[PDB]
């Protein structure tokens, strides 16, 4: 299992960031793919996840600002982060549902007007 994770930077309020997780390697078509954020001194928390039906769940801080989606030819699961607002400043990883190892993350800051 390894997980990469790929995108981030600077934004600002109300603009956008792509993400992208791969799961090169054992089987990624096994279990669901989720993303997750922490913020200083806060606890790792759910942003999204799918499975592989395409089947999406998200966390309501999140719910109709961003889109999980999965590209099973690259085998990538991107993370669309729209109509950002300084909440979303945090390291962000993707993890699959067969739990183990985190990757190295990216960090993504939001930055109001």
């Amino acid at each position: 299992v390894q997980l990469v994770e790929s995108g981030g930077g600077l934004a600002q309020a109300g603009g956008s960031l792509q993400l992208s997780c791969a799961a090169s390697g054992s089987t990624s078509r096994v279990n669901a793919m989720g993303w997750y954020r922490q913020t200083p001194g806060k606890e790792r928390e759910l942003v999204a996840a799918i499975d592989r039906s395409g089947a999406t769940v998200y966390s309501e801080s999140v719910r109709g600002r961003f889109t999980i989606s999965k590209n099973d030819a690259k085998n990538i699961v991107w993370l669309q982060m729209n109509n950002l607002t300084t909440e979303d400043t945090a390291v962000y990883y993707c993890r699959s549902g067969v739990l183990g190892s985190w990757g190295l993350g990216t960090q993504v800051t939001v930055s109001s007007h």
